[PDB]
């Protein structure tokens, strides 16, 4: 039936219903440190969270989405590579079932236990709809999370997750400040490429950053206790819910460090 993360119906399977899965740009890759090109015209990243207005928590069967209120430009996110403003959505995470495994996006393959997504749409475009049709539509600043000590901003969510454990719960999520996620150096990689799960649309430019931010074994085994399955259904946990490296094919990673 529909797109999931299993062996009847994972990412090799995606192409079938959505043929831009084998496009031109598709997202993740891996990003090779000696090829990527450092870019000394790249301005440095401005992320103005302070007026961050949170809304809700949901389980969507793929993932679990942390909703913004981006009715103004309260979250917004400029400089770097980009050009106009982008307002912060919604952000959620891919993991795995083991610490080795989880991240998308690779680092001279390296592969990191979880990656947060921050996404963000042009505010050129009206509204997020308009703005996943066009190329610069989107942007989607990624960070690495490795198992270490607690990351203290990630226990809200962490703590929230019991009331959404299954497909199609959501909870009030109010006064959640995502600064409490950021590392400590704002050092990036970009590139264009798309969104990772389907639909897939080619919209986005990546914002990876190279410092990984570090939670607790605890945390990340809350993560591990969702589930994929709606309620009353068998038990599947949601974990593995990211997408494989794909081909960079005529695209270039720029740094915007040494
Ligand atoms: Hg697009
Ligand atoms: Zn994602």
């Amino acid at each position: 039936h529909h797109w999931g993360y299993g062996k009847h119906n994972g990412p090799e399977h995606w192409h079938k219903d959505f043929p831009i899965a084998k496009g031109e740009r598709q997202s993740p890759v891996d990003i090779d440190t000696h090829t990527a090109k450092y870019d000394p015209s790249l301005k440095p990243l401005s992320v103005s969270y302070d007026q961050a207005t949170s809304l809700r928590i949901l389980n969507n069967g793929h993932l679990f989405n942390v909703e913004f209120d981006d009715s103004q430009d309260k979250a917004v996110l400029k400089g770097g590579p980009l050009d106009g403003t982008y307002r912060l959505i919604q952000f959620h995470f891919h993991w795995g079932s083991l610490d080795g495994q989880g991240s998308e996006h690779t680092v001279d393959k390296k592969k990191y236990a979880a990656e947060l997504h921050l996404v963000h749409w042009n505010t050129k475009y009206g509204d997020f709809g308009k703005a996943v049709q066009q190329p610069d539509g989107l942007a989607v600043l990624g960070i690495f999370l490795k198992v270490g000590s607690a990351k203290p901003g990630l226990q809200k969510v962490v703590d929230v997750l019991d009331s959404i454990k299954t497909k199609g719960k959501s909870a009030d999520f109010t006064n959640f400040d995502p600064r409490g996620l950021l590392p400590e150096s704002l050092d990036y990689w970009t590139y264009p490429g798309s969104l990772t799960t389907p639909p897939l649309l080619e919209c986005v430019t990546w914002i990876v950053l190279k410092e990984p931010i570090s939670v607790s074994s605890e945390q990340v085994l809350k993560f591990r206790k969702l589930n994929f399955n709606g309620e009353g259904e068998p038990e599947e946990l949601m974990v593995d819910n990211w997408r494989p490296a794909q081909p960079l094919k005529n695209r270039q990673i720029k740094a915007s460090f040494k």
